[PDB]
C-alpha cells in the first residue's frame, strides 16, 4: 500500500517526463518499470497520447518498444490515431494506420481524424487522411446517438475556424458537400458566420457562396444568413449577401423580425439603406423604430421607401 502510492508517482513523472520532452528521464522510468500504459484520472489520458500531441515520432517510438497501446482510448474516446491529426503529422498517421487504426474511426463526441485536421487547418494531413479512405461528408454522431438512429460535417468545421485553403481543398479536390446540414439545421455558411472570427469570414462567405451554398437557411432562432450578416453589423457580407438573385430578404427571425427590422433597431444606416433598395417596409413598425432610436437621417431613408 505504501508500494501502490510511491509507484503512481513514478506513473505521473513518466507522464511529465514525457510531456517535458525528457528522453532519457523517460527512459529510465520505463526500464525502472513504470507503467507505460497509465492514463492518468483527470482525462484517461497516457504517456503515448501526451507524445502523440506533441508530435514527438522519436519518444512515440520508444513508448510503443516498451508496449504502449497505441489504440488505447482517453476519456473522450479519442484515439492516438485521432490526436495525431490535430498535431497534423503524417508520420504519426501512417504509424497508426499500420498498427490498427481505422481512418474513419471516431471519438464519443463523433469526431473523426479528418475533421480534426480540418478543425486544426492542418492540410497535408487532410491530403493524406483523405487519399487513406476518409469519408468526407460524415456527420458527427456521438456514440450513445448513433444506437438510437438520430451532426456538423468537416466542411463547417472548416467554416467556423476561417481555414480558407482547407475549405477551397474540400469543395473542389475532396467532394465536399456545401450544403449538409447539422442536427440544428445550419450549414457551413451559418456556421462561418456565427463564428468568433470575422478574420476570414468574407472568404469563406464569398467561397461558400460560389460553390453554391443555400443562402435561405432556418439557423438556431429563424436567424437567416442575411439576419447574421446584419446582427454582425457587416456590410461586405451583407452586399455580398445580397448578389445572391433568389435571396428571402424578407424572410423573417423566430422573434418575426426581419433583415431590414434588426438593421433599423441597430441604427445601421446603410445596411438599412441598402436593404431598402429591394426590402419590404409594408416589419411596418420601422420608422417607429428610427423614431424611438431619435435617427432622422433614417427616418428619412425609410419614408422614400414607403414605411
Ligand atoms: N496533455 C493534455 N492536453 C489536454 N488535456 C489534458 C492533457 N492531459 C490531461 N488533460 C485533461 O483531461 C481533460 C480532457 O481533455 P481531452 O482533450 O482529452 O478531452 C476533451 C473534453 O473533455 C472533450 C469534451 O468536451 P466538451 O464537453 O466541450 O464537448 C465538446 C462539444 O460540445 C462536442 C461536440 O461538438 P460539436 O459536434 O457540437 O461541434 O465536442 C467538444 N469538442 C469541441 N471541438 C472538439 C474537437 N475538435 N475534438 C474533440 N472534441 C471537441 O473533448 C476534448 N475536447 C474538447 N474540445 C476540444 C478541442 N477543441 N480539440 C481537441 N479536443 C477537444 C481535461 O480536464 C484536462 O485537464
Amino acid at each position: 500500500s505504501s508500494g501502490r502510492r510511491a509507484a503512481v508517482e513514478d506513473n505521473h513523472l513518466l507522464i511529465k517526463a514525457v510531456q517535458n520532452e525528457d528522453v532519457d528521464l523517460v527512459q529510465q522510468l520505463l526500464e525502472g518499470g513504470a507503467n507505460v500504459n497509465f492514463q492518468e484520472e483527470e482525462g484517461g489520458w497516457t504517456p503515448l497520447h501526451n507524445a502523440v500531441q506533441m508530435s514527438r515520432e522519436d519518444i512515440v517510438e520508444l513508448l510503443l518498444r516498451h508496449g504502449a497501446d497505441p489504440v488505447l482510448r482517453k476519456k473522450n474516446g479519442a484515439t492516438p490515431f485521432i490526436l495525431a491529426a490535430i498535431a497534423g503529422s503524417v508520420k504519426l498517421l501512417k504509424l497508426f494506420l499500420s498498427k490498427g487504426a481505422d481512418v474513419n474511426e471516431c471519438d464519443f463526441y463523433g469526431f473523426t481524424a479528418f475533421m480534426e485536421a480540418a478543425v486544426y487547418g492542418k492540410v497535408k494531413a487532410l491530403k493524406f487522411l483523405y487519399k487513406r479512405g476518409a469519408n468526407v461528408n460524415l456527420r458527427r454522431k456521438t456514440k450513445e446517438d448513433q444506437e438510437r438512429l438520430r451532426g456538423a460535417t468537416a466542411l463547417m468545421d472548416a467554416a467556423e475556424k476561417g481555414h480558407v485553403e482547407v475549405l477551397k481543398i474540400l469543395l473542389d479536390e475532396m467532394g465536399a458537400d456545401v450544403n449538409a446540414c447539422d442536427n440544428m439545421g445550419r450549414n457551413a455558411l451559418i456556421h462561418a458566420l456565427l463564428s468568433s472570427d470575422d478574420s476570414d469570414v468574407e472568404a469563406i462567405t464569398h467561397l461558400l457562396l460560389d460553390h453554391g451554398a443555400d443562402v435561405n437557411v432556418r439557423g438556431e432562432r429563424g436567424k437567416t444568413p442575411l439576419i447574421l450578416a446584419v446582427e454582425k453589423k457587416h456590410l461586405g457580407l451583407v452586399q455580398r449577401l445580397l448578389e445572391q438573385e433568389h435571396i428571402e430578404i424578407n424572410d423573417t427571425d423566430s422573434d418575426g423580425k426581419t433583415a431590414l427590422l434588426l438593421a433599423v433597431e441597430l441604427k445601421l444606416k446603410k445596411i438599412a439603406e441598402l436593404l431598402c433598395k429591394r426590402g419590404a417596409s409594408t416589419c411596418g413598425d420601422l420608422v417607429m423604430t428610427a423614431r424611438r432610436n431619435y435617427d432622422h437621417s433614417l427616418v428619412k431613408v425609410l419614408l422614400s421607401h414607403g414605411a
